[PDB]
């Protein structure tokens, strides 16, 4: 598919910004190392057919966007910084307003519909500017690219470095970028200081934090990527396979626990894991309302703690009910005490870059399932309308999956996932087999 770079320029903050070092919390430092690939799609028209082009005839005007960008780079000023170690080796952010990369591009021969279901395939990744990772102190924390398409359609490819923000804060920035570009003031100001997620003095962890321990191994084959939608009705059915035990007294399983158990099960069956094979499911968890007192809105960075349900495949593949209980218990266990204890625990390891989650974390027999269901991924209205889709621009690792809210409020959920190719073939036949 032919794509040309119309042009690229480093954008800089639209005012004075402190040239400080930013302390990175433990969570900021264990999330995966590179950039979070995100991709938006907008159509020139719809939903009825209405033209979305502005009065002034603009549709995603580069200059107007670089302008908002620069402005939003002021409160969110560390988005402009660079990665620096410290007097120890501990990665922190160097706020040096060295700017973010922005860049326009053209897809003259192809409509957006070329991407079909928008699976985070290899092809989709090209909508994002490529970074050179070989000098992590050099590359910008935020690369951007707005691609204009053969039928008036537009694609924003976002590449945000993990240390900087999680889905919540990252989307805070992007949505704020789109707010300015639309002529609206930022509703909530980023809190830049990540002091609130500092360990206790001295560290007193009360758990061994299974989430930071080495994933289970089997007692490299390239990976296929696909996306699977489950309607509100299918989700209902799946849920009904989970008998809400009256005699127990406990609350019903969350929808996540049910969907995740189903995915964990399909993945385990797809991979042909024998019954005694242990398997670990990684579930990124938002600590914003786990911690007490709650973090202040606008808190800027990662508040991601990790729930890792762990069981034998036999338990997981025996049914959704049994997997969901394991998952739901793992989740319920993430309270203020557990989260704060995880802070203390990370403060004790020597090199945190050994705890960074990567390919070793998520690959067979294990799994990651990251939910964006609660994230405002469809809020980015720059002035020309809400996107028709947003999701991961690629999936770096075999075994990693994402849950995505429906773009059109229809109550469906989509699962985007990378598996070994032979496993994916099976998985396609399993994921709806219920
Ligand atoms: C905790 C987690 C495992 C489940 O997230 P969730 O989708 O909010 O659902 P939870 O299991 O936390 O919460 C329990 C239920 O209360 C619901 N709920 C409670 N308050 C809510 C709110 N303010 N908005 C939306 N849903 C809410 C949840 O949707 C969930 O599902 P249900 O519809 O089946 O009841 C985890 O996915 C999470 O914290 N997600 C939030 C965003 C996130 O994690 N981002 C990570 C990307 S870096
Ligand atoms: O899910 C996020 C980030 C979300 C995001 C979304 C939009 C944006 O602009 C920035 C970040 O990161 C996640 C972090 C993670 C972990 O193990 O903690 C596993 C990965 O699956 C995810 O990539």
């Amino acid at each position: 598919m032919k794509i040309t770079v119309r042009g690229s320029e480093m954008v800089y903050p639209a005012a004075e910004t402190p040239r400080r070092r930013l302390w990175n919390s433990g969570p900021d430092l264990v999330v995966p190392r590179f950039h979070t690939p995100s991709v938006y799609f907008f159509r020139r028209r719809d939903a009825d057919g209405n033209d979305l082009t502005a009065a002034d005839g603009s549709f995603f005007d580069g200059a107007r966007m670089r302008r908002a960008l620069a402005e939003a780079l002021v409160p969110f000023y560390p988005m402009a910084g660079r990665l620096a170690r410290d007097e120890d080796g501990r990665v922190e952010i160097d706020c040096n307003a060295a700017g973010v990369l922005f860049q326009e591009a053209d897809a003259p021969d192809a409509t957006i519909d070329y991407f079909g279901d928008f699976a985070p395939t290899m092809e989709l990744k090209r909508l994002i500017p490529t970074v050179d990772f070989s000098d992590d102190t050099a590359f910008p924390l935020l690369v951007l690219q707005v691609t204009h398409f053969k039928c008036g359609g537009v694609a924003i490819g976002v590449g945000m470095q993990h240390h900087v923000a999680d889905g919540f804060s990252g989307l805070h920035f992007i949505n704020s970028w789109a707010d300015l570009c639309r002529g609206v003031p930022i509703a909530v100001m980023p809190f830049i200081d990540r002091s609130l997620l500092r360990a206790r003095d001295p560290p007193a962890p009360v758990y061994p934090h299974v989430e930071y321990q080495p994933a289970p191994a089997m007692l490299t084959p390239p990976a296929a990527v696909a996306i699977f939608k489950l309607s509100r009705a299918e989700l209902g059915r799946l849920r009904s396979q989970v008998p809400a035990r009256e005699r127990e007294g406990a609350p019903r399983f969350s929808t996540y626990a049910v969907l995740a158990a189903h995915v964990w099960r399909c993945a385990s069956l797809a991979r042909g894991l024998p019954a005694d094979q242990p398997t670990k499911l990684y579930c990124a968890t938002d600590g914003r309302q786990r911690l007490q007192p709650p973090l202040p809105e606008g808190y800027f960075g990662n508040v991601i703690f990790t729930a890792t349900p762990l069981a034998n495949a036999g338990t997981v593949t025996a049914g959704v009910a049994e997997g969901a209980a394991v998952i739901q218990a793992a989740l319920d266990r993430m309270d203020d005490g557990y989260c704060r204890s995880a802070l203390d625990y990370l403060e004790l390891q020597p090199d945190l870059s050994a705890l960074v989650r990567g390919a070793h974390t998520f690959r067979c027999p294990n799994l990651g399932l990251t939910s964006w269901v609660r994230l405002p991924i469809h809020d980015a209205d720059f002035g020309w309308g809400r996107p028709v889709f947003m999701g991961p621009g690629g999936i770096a690792y075999e075994g990693l999956a994402f849950v995505l809210p429906s773009a059109n409020r229809d109550g469906s959920l989509s699962v985007a996932i990378s598996l070994q190719a032979e496993h994916m073939e099976k998985f396609r036949k399993l994921i709806y087999d219920f």
